[PDB]
Order: structure tokens, then sequence, then C-alpha cells
């Protein structure tokens, strides 16, 4: 019954999507951010200025202390805590219960966001990148092994308050339109894929495709923006600045720091070009592309003066650790993390809240060489 999982996600724009879960006995309810960019399941287990509530191990009879510490650093933010196991369930998900590893966060820095509504994080990636090491089985692996839930999940993240769906164990045909296109997972650690071509405003970036995946390209629901390697980021911004030459924006805008407003309903979408990302396909020399609209990479933010002007932020930033296809990229699509077949599927999302596209086939030679080594 995937229908019961539809809309099981929510959150605030730019602060991630979270799902409700329960841990321990009796069940303790908490909101957990869905992160395909990590592999650790962790929850606040101690007081914190931004935590509405937290996991109380003492109150759980099924709690088991592993007597081992843990530290996890992200692109932004970090925490440390005590490892242990307990019973976990997902109210608006599969009707099952499993014992999984849980990191009880005792201390953190720039991790919890003031007013996010979530008190934990669910790393959905592979054990390979779990801390302290790959012997700490990730939550999804425990779920699949302890239950009959198929080895895959799908995410439908809807743009701007924000909502979405995490279908655990399968694909929900009502969450997308058109056909699903699959790209191979290059290696099972992060959900790594290979970008074989990039176009902006219909113009090819004419860069060595390896630059697009330096030093890797991952799909991360836990990162809001689209992050690009330095050299690719510079070329993208240049192309995007030109296409919107009709207008001028502060340098802070192009840094994702500042924000630009406009009269409610007067946002000049026509001046902002679409971005096409071509991904390695499933048959020889075959690829496909997903198109990202400005309505995606221009994240809407709170009005400065008063509710009357639509303000936005450039949701594209620079990266020194490879390409990151974040939420703004995932918003336009229904994304299938097909672990069982080591592939990720993309299809036009059913959530309207204009539209992005997924088209193929296209031809590209030596696709594997686009991957960085
Ligand atoms: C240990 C081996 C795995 C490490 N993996 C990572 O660091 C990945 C690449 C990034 C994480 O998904 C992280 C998860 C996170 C979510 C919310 C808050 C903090 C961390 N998000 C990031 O590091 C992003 C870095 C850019 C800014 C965003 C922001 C703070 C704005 N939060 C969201 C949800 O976008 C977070």
């Amino acid at each position: 019954s995937f229908v019961e999982m539809v809309d099981n996600l929510r959150g605030k724009s730019g602060q991630g999507y979270y799902v409700e879960m329960t841990v321990g006995s009796p069940p303790q309810t908490l909101n957990i951010l869905v992160d395909t960019g990590s592999s650790n399941f962790a929850v606040g287990a101690a007081p914190h200025p931004f935590l509405h509530r937290y996991y109380q191990r003492q109150l759980s009879s099924t709690y088991r202390d592993l007597r081992k510490g843990v530290y996890v650093p992200y692109t932004q933010g970090k925490w440390e805590g005590e490892l242990g196991t307990d019973l976990v369930s997902i109210p608006h998900g599969p009707n099952v219960t499993v014992r999984a590893n849980i990191a009880a966060i005792t201390e953190s820095d720039k991790f919890f966001i003031n007013g996010s509504n979530w008190e934990g994080i669910l790393g959905l990636a592979y054990a390979e990148i779990a801390r302290p090491d790959d012997s700490l089985e990730p939550f999804f692996d425990s779920l699949v092994k302890q239950t009959h839930v198929p080895n895959l999940f799908s995410l439908q993240l809807c743009g701007a308050s924000v909502g979405g769906s995490m279908i655990i164990g399968g694909i929900d045909h009502s969450l997308y339109t058109g056909s699903l296109w699959y790209t191979p997972i290059r290696r099972e650690w992060y959900y790594e894929v290979i970008i074989v071509r990039v176009e902006i405003n219909g113009q090819d970036l004419k860069m060595d495709c390896k630059e697009y995946n330096y030093d890797k390209s991952i799909v991360d629901s836990g990162t809001t923006n689209l992050r690009l390697p330095k050299k690719v980021f510079e070329a993208a911004v240049k192309s995007i600045k030109a296409a919107s030459s009709t207008e001028k924006f502060p340098d802070g805008f192009w840094l994702g720091e500042q924000l630009v407003c406009w009269q409610a309903g007067t946002t000049p979408w026509n001046i902002f070009p679409v971005i096409s990302l071509y991904l390695m396909g499933e048959v020889t020399n075959q690829s496909f592309r997903i198109t990202i609209l400005p309505q995606q990479y221009l994240r809407p933010v709170e009005d400065v003066a008063t509710s009357q002007d639509d303000c936005y932020k450039f949701a594209i930033s620079q990266s020194s650790t490879g390409t990151v296809m974040g939420a703004v990229i995932m918003e336009g699509f229904y994304v299938v993390f097909d672990r069982a077949r080591k592939r990720i599927g993309f299809a036009v999302s059913a959530c309207h809240v204009r539209t992005a596209a997924v088209e193929g086939p296209f031809v590209t030679l030596d696709m594997e060489d686009c991957g960085y080594n």
C-alpha cells in the first residue's frame, strides 16, 4: 500500500525534507530528515537550543548501548554521539518494525537548524561511507534484511510549507508522468552517477565531461542546492549571467548569499535559461537528459519588507568535493533509487505546486570515461 506513504514528507524550503519515525519502547515520535547523501541514522539525544524534543534512551526498554562513540562531519555541520541499537518504525511507511543502529547525538555544531522541525537524520546511502566504518549497517540495509520490503525506494520532493513522498519498497505510478529513465549507480557508497554532458540555455558547455564529475557526482536529497565543481560552476554562472544580461544582480546573489525580489507575479522567468544534465544511460553509447528550470534553481525565500514581493535565492553553489544534485534538482522529478538493480531512475514528477523534462535517447561515446579516477 504505497498510497499510505504518499505525502509522508514535509519541511521548510531550504531546510530539507523529513519523515516521521519512532524509536524505542514505548515508541518515541521524531521527525527525521531524509538524506541520500549519508549513511548514518542519528537523532538528537540531548538538549539543544534548536531541538523541540529528543531521543531519551533511558525511557526505552529495547534500547541497547553499543558502548562505542561516533563522529560524523558533513559538507556543512557535524555531530558526535554514542552508538546503540533500538526498535524503529515509520508510521506513514511500511507496516513493520526493525532493530537498527542509532547514533545518539550528544553534541553537534551547525547541524540542527533553528525552526526546522526535525530532530534527526536518516542516511540512506551505503555502508561504505558510514561512520565510524562500513561495519555499522545503515538503516535501509537493516530494513531490507529484517523484512520483506524490496531493496529500493523512491523520492518525490515537491517545491515551495514544502511537501513530498518517500515510497519505501517500490514505485508509486501516480507520482510521475511519462517514462522512467535510468542511469547506473557507478559505485555503491554515495549514490554516485555519471554526467556525460551539460547544456545551459541550449548551449553545450563544451567542457571535458570528466570536469562534470570531478571528483564525483552524487544525488543528495540532504543538500538543498545544485553544487558544481569550481571550473564547472564558473562556466555555468557565466552562461547564466549572459542569458539574464537584461538585468543586473548583486555579486552576493551569484553566491547564493543575497536574495533578489520582484513584484508578486512579475518574476522574469524568461530571462533565466534552462539547464540540461545528460546522464549515462543503460544501453551502449546511450544517455538521456533532465532539464532544470529557473523555477527550480531560484529558491523562493521570505520577503524582506512585507508579503507582496516574490524574493528568491540562487540555489546553485560551488563545490570542492564534486557535483551534488540536491533537492532543487530532484524537485522537478520523481527519483527512483533502485538499489536492487544498481540504478537511479528519473521521470517528470506529478507535483505542480511549466515543468521540467526527462528526454531520451541521446548518443554519447565513451560514457564511462566521463567518470573521474
Ligand atoms: C560522513 C560521510 C557522508 C557525508 N555526506 C555529506 O556530507 C553529504 C555530501 C552532505 C549531507 O547530505 C548533508 C546532510 C545535512 C542535512 C542538514 C543539515 C546538515 C547536514 N548536507 C549538507 O552538508 C549540506 C551542505 C550545504 C548546505 C545544506 C543546508 C545547511 C542548507 N541544509 C540543507 C538541508 O540543505 C546542507
